[PDB]
Order: structure tokens, then C-alpha cells, then sequence
């Protein structure tokens, strides 16, 4: 079979044998696999987290593809799965995947599929164990990548949420910051969100003609550059936030979210930077934080329950919007197109087969 | 009747008509008023949360009396009340107040009597709504004004644990930055919480021989002094922390818990900073809080509820502990040392009456 893979040392075509499904685990035929920041990475220098004694990576963790041989689980072949993206590192299982809360284990206690120690989904035909397939509508099969990175987003509200439960909170405003793949899909989740957000916002740093700030105005949302108004400024200009996420991976933000929360507010952190210090006002952090009853919650991945959760809201998310995410599916025969990242390439994807 | 106050301008003994219940309201013959950080900010500098037109402002927020006059509500003569510290401010009512949970108003919304807008409670007899009496068992009565410091770790635990609930955590340690009043307090609440703490921590900066340092080892937690230990070595030299609670009112604390912390671990801030700014390292604040599903929570401030909850854990917490703690209970008449300020003085109060 073929798959799309970097070798320790630009994005190429691999050939390897199909892979066969052991005991518990059913063979996956392929059809869509998603492109994001994180192959972006590992196609510029990100070669650490290639698996054990292996040249190269399989790339991809956003998937949806059909069963083709169910082996001994409860699938049926036919059935449109979508694969969650840990699994138990080299030394086997530990407590994260016995209790079945794999999304929150510590550095060293998984491997990511795709990202990190072990191969992903790019490829025509992959394997997994049952437990980690998740059964979706066979209608959104054609975009069903998009599942994985909802999951991200149902998972962080979940938490972010949570910390807010010990009172009756009634948020009317979020921010998102960020207009990525992930943040524009966060976007429209919030207008759909059953806490009934009125004023919604979010963070970029493009010029007009763009069309990242298309779809955050067609969604009703307040475009807000960064140039011009910094996180901490926008309550000046706007209006204090009960809700912020941010998906844009620059560390002021985080530190900035905290002036930017209206009063018993949270932030949910999903980005992920890399050291950088820098002068920052920490009493003004430290004291708004306590005084205003804030919380700021990180998150990273997302299990079973939150890819469940996703195929909810998945419909509920407006048609025309989807349409305008999604900037091209490409045949895996030009799949080096999938990787040409510019301002007008929002959500890409690569086709292994159909139906 | 005789308050204790600071005039516009050291505590004094001042002369003011006793207080009659309007309609709703109990008249409280004061018992005892514990001393606090706050009282000391006041007698300070702190003269901005003065009552508007007022040239004094009576001190204390930490009381328990005995009811003397229950007027039109439904407590009873002789009955041991403790008073919540927030009321509504000038301009009457809020949402906060409405729905019962002042704790979470935010600026301007709301008086703290004793600290700002409002008269406190060091004087013979004030009086207080029903609602914001809190009855507490007899017994208390002695070591009543304990009630409060506790509600306020109630609280903030209370929020902190909601925010690690959407997932299965059993944390094991727990470590209090801080070793004032209100520190030590929360070190012997986590000795008797719920979640089975195994190993408790608490830091200071005190020489031997300290009697902070002694309490801290005779409830079995270790010792650590930050100027050998700081909070981000912490984990190198004991182990990450899966619960912190920062009462130190050190900005560098709030951004270096993190560090400490272990994966999925929260932090609770309760300290009151002033501006200042220095050098962090934001992206490996940031980077550990998303890829650990790491949370802060900041909390202030406490209501009916959580004093409840404080008169259980107040007969959990060791004897011997509540013996070491208060320092010193002063009569009116010597007043002046409850003031005092020196390593070896711990948590002192005045009594103004007793039974
Ligand atoms: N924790 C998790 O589970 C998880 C999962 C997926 C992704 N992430 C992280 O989430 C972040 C977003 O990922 P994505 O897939 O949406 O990433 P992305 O495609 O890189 O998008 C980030 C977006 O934020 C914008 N941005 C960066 N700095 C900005 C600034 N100062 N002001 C305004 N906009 C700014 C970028 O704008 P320009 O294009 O104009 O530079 C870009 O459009 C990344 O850090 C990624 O690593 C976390
Ligand atoms: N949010 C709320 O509702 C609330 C309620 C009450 C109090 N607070 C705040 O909570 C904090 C604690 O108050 P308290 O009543 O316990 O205050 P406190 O009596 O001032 O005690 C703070 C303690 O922390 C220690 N400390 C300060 N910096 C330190 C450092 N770098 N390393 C080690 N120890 C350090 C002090 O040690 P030394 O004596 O050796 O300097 C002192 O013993 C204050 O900031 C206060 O404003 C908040």
C-alpha cells in the first residue's frame, strides 16, 4: 500500500505492506485524512518524534475511513469510523488507558499517532483497536477529519466549563483568539452553543481582502486585528469577555487573556508555544486573577466521549460555513497540493478513496 | 458603645451610638474580632475604603457574637452568630446580591465591612441582616472568629476541585505557599480534606527556631524554605505537586505554580498583589498548562454556604492545633497588643465580651 510520509532528513510517497489486524482490532480502508499545523511541523523539522528504530513517520491524525475487515470486534464492515489519536506508549498500557482518560496522560505516557512515536493515518489502509474507532453518521463521511479537531474544542469546553460550575454562571460574550483551522471551527461551535453566546469576537492579524475574515463576519462575528487592538486593549474598545479561548500559540495571549476576562470568567488555553520570556506585569496577572474570581484551564487532545459529542454538533454547524473551511480535498495523486499553505488555504485535506 | 478604629490621618478607641435592627435585621453583642493582614493594611495606609463621609473607619471582619435583640427575624436570643463580610453598596442591590452569591461580585459592586465602604466589627454590638448571620454551634463560640479565614479556603477548594471534575482525579499531594494565619489554617483543612492528601508541603522563609516552622512539622508536612527551595525547584527536590494553594500575595508564586505543579493539577491564587513586572518565560508557562491539562483558579471572598461548611471542618482540625494558632486573645482594655506584629505572633483577636 501506499502512504504519505517524511524520512529522517519535503512530504513523499511510501510503500509499505497492508497492515493486518490483530486480536480486538479491525482493518481500515482510508478515505480522508486531514491536513494541519502539526504535519506542517514534522515537514520542517519536527523528525523527534519519529518512532523507535523506524526512517521515516507516517503523517496525518485527523481521519475518517470505512471498515473493511472487522475481524473479531462488534463493527460491521461497512461501518464510517473515525480514529481517536493516542495510544499506550512502547511500555504498554498504564493507568491514563485503563481508566480510559488516554487524553489526559503526561509526556511519556503515550504515543500520537501521526505526531508522535508511532505512524499515522496517510496511508491506504490502517488498523486500530476497537476501542478506539468511533462510529460516525455515513453522511459525514465526506468531512469527517473535521471530527478529530471539534473533539479538541468539546473537550477544552468541557473542562473550561467545569471550573465555572461551582456558581450560576451566565456568559453573554467569547473571544476566540486565533483565525486557524481550529479557531474558526471553534468560532461556530460558540454560535451554536447552548450557553447562548450574544456577542461573539475573534483575534487575527490579516488584511481585507482575506477570506478568514469572511467567515468570522458571515458568522455574525466582530473581526478584531491584533494590530490594532492588542488582547489586553480590547475591553477599552469592546467589552470585557466572560469566555476566551485561545488557539493561536503566542504566549502574551495567555498572559493577556487574564485582562481581557470579564469578572468570574475562564480561559481555555490550547496553544502550544515554545519557550520565550519577556517582561510581564505579574502582580496585575496575580491580582485580577484573585479578585475577579478568574480561571484559566489548559487542554490538549480529547477521547471517545468528546468525538461522540462531536458528531452533534457537527450538525448543527451552518452548511455554507463548512463549504468555506474546507479549501480542498486533493486526490492522493496531487497530494502535495494538501501541503501548500498560503492566507487563502484555510482546511485542506487528502483523498485516499471513496464511498 | 466603644469601636475600635483608624481615623483619616495607628488604631484608637473610638465613641459611637449603639446601632438599632431595622426591620430584618438582629442586634449582635459582639464576643471576639480576630486581627488580620487587612486591619494592618488599614491602620497602614489603606484609608481609600473608607465609608463615604466618614472621617473613621471601624476595623475587623472577622466576628462572632451572640445575639441580643432578634427583632422581626427568626433567631432566637442567646444564639451564637457568625457575620458574612460582603453587603450591597450604596447604590442598593445587584445581581450578585440577588441571587445570593456576593463572593462573586465583582469591583464596586459590593462593601466589605471592616476593609471597604463599610463599617467593620470591632465594637461592643452591630447588626446584620438575617440572612448574612450565620448561627454556629455554642461551643465555636470561643474560637469563633476562626469561622471565617476557614470559609474562605472552603471556598476557593470548592472551586478549584469543580475545575479537575469533568475527569477522574486523585491527587496525593498537596502543597500551601504561605506560612501566615491563613496558610497554616488551609495546611491542617488539606490534613483533613476529603481527597486523602499523603504528603503535605507548606513554604515559608523563617529561621529556626520559628513556632510557624513547628506547626508545620507537628501536623507532618514538610518544611520548605524558598530561599533554599524556590517554587519552580520544587519539583527536583520533593515531587510535582497535584494540588497548590498560593496564600503568599507573591506575584512570582502565581507564575511559577505551574512549573510545580503535576500533570492535571490545579492551582488555587488567593493572594492580593500590587503591580509589578519582571522577566517570566510566558511560553513555558503556556506550553505546561496545555500540554499537561494544568488549571488556576483565582477566589475571594466567601458566602452563607461555605461558613457552614467551615463549623464541620472546624471540629475535624486538631486541638492542639487551634491552641498553637492563636496567640493571643487581648480584652478590650489592651487592646493595642492584639496589633503587634512580630514572627513569634500568629493569629491574635480581641475579646469585647464574653458568654
Ligand atoms: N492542545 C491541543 O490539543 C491542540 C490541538 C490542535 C492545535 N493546537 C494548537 O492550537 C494553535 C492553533 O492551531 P491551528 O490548527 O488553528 O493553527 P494555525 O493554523 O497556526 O493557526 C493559528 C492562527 O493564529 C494566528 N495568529 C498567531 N499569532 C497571532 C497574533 N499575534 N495575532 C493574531 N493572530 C495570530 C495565525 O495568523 P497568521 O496566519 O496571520 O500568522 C493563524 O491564523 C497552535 O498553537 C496549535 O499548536 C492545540
Ligand atoms: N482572596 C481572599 O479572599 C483572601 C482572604 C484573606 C487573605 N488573602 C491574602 O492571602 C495572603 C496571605 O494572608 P495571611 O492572612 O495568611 O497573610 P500574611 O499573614 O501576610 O502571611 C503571608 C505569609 O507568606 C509569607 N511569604 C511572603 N512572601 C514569601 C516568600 N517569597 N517566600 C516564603 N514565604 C513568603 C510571609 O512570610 P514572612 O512573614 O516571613 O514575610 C507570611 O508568613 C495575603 O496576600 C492576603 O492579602 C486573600
Amino acid at each position: 500500500m501506499k502512504a504519505i510520509a517524511v524520512k529522517r532528513g519535503r512530504p513523499v510517497v511510501i510503500e509499505k505492506p497492508r497492515p493486518e489486524p490483530e486480536s480486538g482490532e479491525a482493518l481500515v480502508r482510508t478515505l480522508r485524512v486531514g491536513v494541519d499545523g502539526t504535519d506542517h511541523e514534522v515537514i520542517a523539522g519536527g523528525h523527534g518524534g519519529f518512532p523507535e528504530g523506524e526512517d521515516h513517520l507516517v503523517l496525518g491524525h485527523e481521519a475518517v475511513g470505512v471498515v473493511v475487515d472487522p475481524n473479531d470486534t462488534e463493527l460491521e464492515e461497512g461501518d464510517i469510523v473515525v480514529p481517536t489519536v493516542r495510544r499506550p506508549p512502547a511500555s504498554g498500557t498504564n493507568e491514563y488507558f485503563e481508566r480510559d482518560q488516554p487524553d489526559m496522560a503526561p509526556d511519556g505516557m503515550y504515543f500520537e499517532r501521526g505526531i508522535v512515536g508511532a505512524h499515522g493515518y496517510m496511508s491506504e489502509f490502517f488498523t486500530s483497536p476497537e476501542k478506539y474507532l468511533v462510529r460516525i453518521p455515513r453522511s459525514q463521511a465526506e468531512l469527517g477529519f473535521l471530527i478529530e479537531p471539534i473533539s479538541i474544542t468539546e473537550k477544552a469546553l468541557e473542562h473550561a466549563y467545569a471550573s465555572r460550575s461551582a456558581f450560576d454562571w451566565d456568559p453573554s460574550s467569547a473571544f476566540v483568539l486565533g483565525n486557524g483551522s481550529l479557531g474558526l471551527l471553534t468560532l461556530a461551535m460558540l454560535k451554536v452553543d447552548d450557553k447562548g453566546y450574544e456577542n461573539l469576537y475573534c483575534l487575527g492579524r490579516r488584511d481585507r481582502p482575506d477570506p478568514t475574515i469572511d467567515i468570522i463576519e458571515e458568522l455574525d462575528a466582530t473581526y478584531v486585528d491584533s494590530r490594532q487592538t492588542p488582547v489586553e486593549d480590547v475591553p477599552d474598545v469592546y467589552e470585557q469577555m466572560d469566555f476566551i479561548y485561545e488557539a493561536t500559540g503566542f504566549p502574551k495571549h495567555a498572559i493577556q487573556s487574564v485582562q481581557a476576562l470579564a469578572p468570574n470568567g475562564v480561559g481555555a488555553l490550547l496553544g502550544v508555544p515554545s519557550d520565550w520570556a519577556f517582561e510581564v506585569d505579574a502582580g496585575a496577572f496575580h491580582r485580577e486573577m484573585v479578585l475577579h474570581n478568574k480561571a484559566l484551564v489548559g487542554s490538549v487532545n480529547s477521547h471517545v466521549e468528546h468525538f461522540e459529542a462531536a458528531t452533534v454538533t457537527f450538525t448543527k454547524l451552518p452548511k455554507w460555513f463548512l463549504e468555506d473551511l474546507v479549501t480542498g480535498v486533493h486526490p492522493l495523486s496531487e497530494f502535495e497540493a494538501a501541503f501548500d499553505d498560503d492566507d487563502t488555504t484555510i482546511k485542506t485535506a487528502i483523498e485516499f478513496s471513496t464511498v
